[PDB]
């Protein structure tokens, strides 16, 4: 009714600041990127140039240019490898093992069983809930002091579903989502998908988002 | 606010970031390695067949060239650019000149024409050079604010003014800003009361 027009409107403001900063986004990089690879590039232009011209009237440094270039095309590249590094992610299945590595070296039992794992999941979300993951994991390695903690990851409906619990005591107030909780939810909540907690036996994380 | 806010930004700033690695990799690697590929070949041939080198080199600069462009169109829109790399430029010749650079980014411009942005970055760089020329001064104040339409640098430095009664000699910087300024219809003003003070203006558009 009323209730439908005004979440129609919500969501056009929040697209619309959405584009506004992906935008100022899309320039950090812009200067970056036109120092580095626009000198370099350029300079490729020149020597590529300056290359065809001597072919002929001299084929030595002609021959001696393509090599310059060669070498600046690569190192480029590689720049790109150091570039397209950083927010390309990691996926749950290096996550997992990074877990399973600090639980080990925190005193602490690893319990899993690859469980129906997930197919077609947006990279995006590969990294977030990688996130939320390792950021849990700390949590209770800081406060829970649990001697082992279950954790099981399932491609449930159109919505995947890690649970990451732990027999410790939860050292928290009855308030303290003041820190990587409110950083949790915030998160999943804005991928249109949920997180849920209970101080029942130890702590019990509850981490969903939307999947297939 | 402090951070449902710039949490939620961050955010999106990562979910585009990484769609924006995505795009480097595909558009810039392809053709990147495809340069790769024809400078290598190209010097295989230079002798063995000329001609043809010649005509991979050819789609080589094509490329190289083109690359930046898509780039670069980004860049020639984005504004306040010239202004920064005027006070990295200016803020280098100070530290280097034995000046003390006193600065904090106060009400810096937005949607300012990009023109003024160069004009403005001159008499800036000729202000600077005119202090370790002649001021002798050892600290040197900057500020560049939004004032209402119009936009202020000012520019003072403690030193002394080592010029004339009327020094503003042609094709001197001197009577170079001020031509500037009030050419783009803003205004220039000094005060040689303690050292020098420069007062450039110009309008906002
Ligand atoms: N698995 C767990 N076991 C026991 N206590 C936990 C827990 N997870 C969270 N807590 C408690 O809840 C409170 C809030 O935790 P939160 O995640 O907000 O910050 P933190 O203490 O984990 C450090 P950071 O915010 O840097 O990760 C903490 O005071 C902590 O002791
Ligand atoms: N900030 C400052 N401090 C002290 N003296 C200054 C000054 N700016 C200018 N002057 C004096 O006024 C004169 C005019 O300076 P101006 O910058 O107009 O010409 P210039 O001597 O710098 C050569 P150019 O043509 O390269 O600018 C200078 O010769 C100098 O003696
Ligand atoms: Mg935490
Ligand atoms: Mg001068």
């Amino acid at each position: 009714k009323e209730r439908e027009r005004l979440e129609e409107k919500l969501e056009d403001a929040n697209e619309r600041i959405a584009e506004l900063v992906k935008l100022e986004e899309r320039q950090r990089i812009a200067r970056d990127l036109h120092d580095t690879l626009g000198q370099k590039l350029s300079l490729i232009g020149l020597k590529s140039d300056l290359a065809r011209k001597l072919i002929y009237k001299d084929p030595e440094q002609a021959a001696r240019e393509l090599k310059s270039v060669q070498q600046t095309a690569r190192t480029s590249l590689n720049e790109v490898r150091k570039i397209v590094s950083s927010m390309k992610g990691i996926r749950l299945k290096d996550e997992l093992i990074n877990i399973k590595q600090i639980l080990e070296a925190a005193d602490i039992m690893f319990i899993y069983e690859e469980e129906k794992w997930p197919e077609n999941i947006s990279l995006l979300n590969e990294n977030i809930l990688s996130m939320c993951l390792k950021e849990a994991v700390t949590n209770v390695v800081k406060h829970s002091q649990a001697k082992t903690c279950r954790v099981d990851i399932q491609q449930l409906w159109k919505e995947v579903v890690i649970t990451v619990s732990d027999d410790g005591t939860f050292k928290g107030e009855e308030n303290s989502f003041s820190h990587g909780l409110l950083g949790m939810r915030e998160r999943l909540e804005f991928a249109n998908g949920s997180l849920h907690i209970d101080t029942e036996n130890g702590t019990k994380l509850t981490m969903a988002i939307p999947n297939n």
